[PDB]
């Protein structure tokens, strides 16, 4: 009960900032996550013995893919930690518990391929789940791990609290399907502008939590330039492998996944910041003003990609 996790002074300070990088020491990532749960939620939210066993089963069920790996999971959880810490009073006890676990589990058992590739391959998961294929799998994998003996970190919730937290995690993980982000942000934009946005409205909260999930999931665009630039290599290393597999199925991939079109990456990143990232963190900043540093970091990175195109790097 009286056993805190403590971090070295530089990590203790920088972990509070949106742009924190969790570093190349894998063995420290479980401690970083527990640290965040204790500060965000309390030292009582979870049985430490059970939380530790859950974290390591979750780690074990992420694969050794270039980007959609255990580091991504912890990175996405840290961004949620930063949003929750900067918006103390806006979130319930249950929401704080659920969303950090959701972020940790949101890409469980990812194979480094898109929903599109699963469908064109005719993968069994695409028969089991016709939309948000990988995201329904990620939620399924979360529930499985929660049902391992000694792994139910929610055991001490009431029946109804338990059903609510699993329903928060399910919506949170489904919302990381980027195909659903565009419609969710349009709706949130309309509600904010016409003044109808109401955080006591469960369907409105759901939408806001969905945008938070997209913002945390894309947070590589909100880091210092060198982190953003090196993550982009991991992201394209998966896409190009998927492009290779499309060619094997006798389908030309979209340029994004065709390693023959490496040259057009800087322009591809521009389109993505303008079409997805900037609108995401803009609408998020409108709804939750203290998340503005994510928009400011994203804009700084948009400018770095502009410099790359102009041949200044
Ligand atoms: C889908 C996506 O998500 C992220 C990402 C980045 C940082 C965090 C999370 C996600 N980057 C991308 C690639 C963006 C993109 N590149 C191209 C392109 C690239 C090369 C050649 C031709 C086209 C098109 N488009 C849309
Ligand atoms: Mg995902
Ligand atoms: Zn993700």
């Amino acid at each position: 009960g009286l056993m805190q996790f403590t971090l070295p002074v530089r990590l203790c300070k920088e972990i509070e900032l949106f742009h924190f990088d969790i570093g190349p020491f894998e063995n420290m990532w479980p401690g970083i996550f527990v640290y965040m749960v204790h500060r965000s939620c309390g030292t009582s939210c979870f049985e430490l013995e059970k939380l530790c066993r859950f974290i390591m089963s979750v780690k074990k069920n992420y694969r050794r893919v270039p980007y959609h790996n255990w580091k991504h999971a912890v990175t996405v959880a840290h961004c949620m930690y930063a949003i929750l810490q900067n918006n103390h009073t806006l979130f319930t006890d249950l929401e704080r518990k659920g969303l950090l676990i959701a972020c940790l589990c949101h890409d469980l058992d990812h194979r480094g391929f898109s929903n599109s590739y699963l469908q064109k391959f005719d993968h069994p998961l695409a028969a089991l789940y016709s939309t948000s294929t990988m995201e329904q799998h990620h939620f399924s994998q979360t529930v499985s791990i929660l049902q391992l003996e000694g792994h139910n970190i929610f055991s001490t919730l009431s029946s109804s609290e338990y059903e609510q937290v699993l329903e928060i995690i399910r919506k949170a993980i489904i919302a990381t399907d980027l195909a659903l982000y565009f419609g969710n942000r349009k709706q949130l934009e309309e509600m904010y502008q016409t003044g109808s946005l109401n955080l006591n409205n469960q369907s409105h909260r759901d939408r806001v939590i969905g945008l938070m999930m997209t913002a945390c999931d894309l947070c590589s665009v909100t880091k210092l330039w060198p982190v953003t630039k090196l993550t982009a290599n991991d992201i394209y290393a998966e896409f190009w492998a998927e492009g290779d597999e499309m060619k094997k199925l006798g389908i030309q991939p979209i340029p994004m996944m065709d390693r023959d079109k490496k040259d057009e990456v800087p322009q591809g990143q521009l389109g993505f910041y303008n079409a997805v990232a900037i609108p995401c963190y803009t609408t998020l900043t409108q709804i939750l003003p203290p998340t503005e540093p994510l928009l400011k970091a994203c804009r700084d990175n948009l400018s770095q990609w502009e410099k790359v195109i102009r041949g200044e790097e």
